[PDB]
């Protein structure tokens, strides 16, 4: 066991391993607080997170296992790993306060999309390496549902990580109006429409992407019902095949009250756009999640020729997540968590 030290950042008492020095705060939330701090043992910069009321109901002390799993799992280049998971607690008798160490991340890809001009190689270089975690998230059958810019980490030498593992729910009020946290989400999701899956995520790259190639979001809508009809107006609305797998009768009949359209014209919609961008997006942007590119087969196209390495885009461990449909109490929760922070073993 490390010998621990307290002090008091911002209303909160932190107590962590001596290694972690000139702790100063960054963030604060309902999910807790993160302080940036520098690693005597790594040489690394970390933010270290403090999680609030972890274990406070059924559903917040699930979330806090979830988190660490989904943490714990997650070995590849372009993703959030974990450095280091730490409690005071010297029994599960004591055991309150789960404390989560990773890399510290300064700029996200606003930083950059909003500012800097992106070269067609800098956008190859991007969305391969979001492509490339991708292929290695859904080998393991976990979903992301939530990738947009503030969500991908961007170094000065334009390398990538995928964040935002096993948090909170978004709420109804957090997808209302016009609110970047919809804007590339799925269209079946975003109307629940039907059971969906991994392609959820192909779906968002494609509006990323779109975004990275005009410096503009593609579909900004004010509302869901002004977004559902941006996106209709450049994929077009669906044929009967689709409209079949729309489970939901009343999403089916609101979609029938819209007069036909067709998908339109990419090249003149991506004036100046590489031809090869051009094709890979009419391959993720298709309303039918069926039919989408999967990010196995989109690091194949030739739009990425330059940086297609079948040798190195490694696939995940196998994930059990049978947790997810099991129905524990409080303490049983705790007690899973507390045995994944002592059971922790560091990166090499
Ligand atoms: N769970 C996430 O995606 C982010 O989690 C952490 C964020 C900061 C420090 C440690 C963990
Ligand atoms: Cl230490
Ligand atoms: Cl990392
Ligand atoms: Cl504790
Ligand atoms: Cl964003
Ligand atoms: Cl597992
Ligand atoms: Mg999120």
């Amino acid at each position: 066991r490390p010998t621990f030290y307290r002090q008091e950042l911002n209303k909160t008492i932190w107590e962590v391993p001596e290694r972690y020095q000139n702790l100063s705060p960054v963030g604060s939330g309902a999910y807790g607080s993160v302080c940036a701090a520098f690693d005597t043992k790594t040489g690394h910069r970390v933010a270290v997170k403090k999680l609030s009321r972890p274990f406070q109901s059924i559903i917040h002390a699930k979330r806090t296992y979830r988190e660490l799993r989904l943490l714990k799992h997650m070995k590849h280049e372009n993703v959030i790993g974990l450095l280091d998971v730490f409690t005071p607690a010297r029994s599960l008798e004591e055991f309150n306060d789960v404390y989560l160490v990773t890399h510290l991340m300064g700029a996200d890809l606003n930083n950059i999309v909003k500012c800097q001009k992106l070269t067609d190689d800098h956008v190859q270089f991007l969305i391969y390496q979001i492509l490339r975690g991708l292929k290695y998230i859904h080998s393991a059958d976990i979903i992301h549902r939530d990738l947009k810019p503030s969500n991908l980490a961007v170094n000065e030498d334009c390398e990538l990580k995928i964040l935002d593992f096993g948090l909170a729910r978004h709420t109804d009020d957090e997808m209302t109006g016009y609110v970047a946290t919809r804007w590339y989400r799925a269209p079946e999701i975003m109307l629940n429409w039907m059971h969906y899956n991994q392609t959820v995520d192909i779906w968002s790259v494609g509006c990323i992407m779109a975004e990275l190639l005009t410096g503009r979001t593609l579909f900004p809508g004010t509302d869901h019902i002004d977004q559902l009809k941006l996106i209709l107006r450049l994929v077009g609305t669906p044929g009967a095949e689709l409209l079949k797998k729309i489970s939901s009768e009343s999403a089916r009949n609101y979609i029938q009250s819209l007069a036909q359209m067709p998908k339109m014209n990419f090249a003149n919609v991506f004036i100046g756009a590489n031809p090869l961008a051009v094709d890979l997006l009419e391959k993720m942007l298709v309303l039918d999640s069926d039919k989408r590119i999967t990010a196995a087969q989109a690091l194949a196209h030739a739009y990425f020729a330059q940086y297609h390495d079948p040798d190195d885009e490694p696939v995940a461990d196998p994930y059990d997540q049978s947790f997810e449909s099991r129905d524990l109490l409080i303490d049983e929760w705790k007690s899973l968590t507390y045995d994944e922070v002592i059971s922790f073993v560091p990166p090499p």
